[PDB]
């Protein structure tokens, strides 16, 4: 029998989010900006990737839902929606000292690797 | 700089027990009855470990916290309250299909390893 299920990765990335806060860490996560429908600051993208400050105070309006990671936040004082679809999140740590976790592969996030649409009809 | 912080545990085991039921798996516990601490009827004990079935229907007043697990649940139609230490929690899946995990090992818990008061002053 098989079984269908949906993806660990927004589980597992609550968790530790929820960990490192209640630690009082600052949870910085890793995301994949050449994952289709990523939207945050080229400008601030390094080999492919960016790091985000996830903690209560860098973000505005922070939802970690099962399908994405959403939020305002300021770069150079100005701020801006950014939206992370799970498929693009990579990692999750304390900037404080590295502990954290680096979420393991699931192909569903390969077939769900598609460009959404950004403009209205 | 040396940074304290607690058990990666009890939110690891939340992570997968709402992955569990909101894929309308039922979750398993296994535990180490040989833990100091646990209160599990002694008679279900197999090679020193219980399996315990978490699921809404099976248990009530069920308590996940980061220090224990705690519910009420029948064993021959007779109903007795559970108490686990989380140190001897040791891993969680679907009883459907076995997907979950085996929870790594963490030092607190050895330390933590001692024989609490069960009887009043
Ligand atoms: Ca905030
Ligand atoms: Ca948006
Ligand atoms: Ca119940
Ligand atoms: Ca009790």
């Amino acid at each position: 029998m098989e079984y269908k299920s949906s993806p660990k990765r927004p589980y597992l990335l609550r968790a530790y989010y929820d960990w490192l806060v209640d630690n009082s860490f600052t949870p910085y996560l890793v995301v994949d900006a050449t994952y289709l429908g990523v939207n945050v600051p080229v400008e601030y993208v390094k080999d492919g990737q960016i790091v985000l400050n996830l903690s209560a105070s860098a973000t505005g309006n922070l939802q970690l839902t099962n399908d994405f990671i959403q939020f305002n936040a300021r770069f150079k004082g100005v701020s801006r929606e950014l939206y992370i679809p799970m498929g693009a999140a990579l990692a999750i740590y304390a900037r404080e000292n590295g502990d954290g976790v680096m979420f393991e592969p699931e192909e569903i996030y390969d077939e769900l690797n598609i460009e959404p649409d950004t403009e209205q009809p």
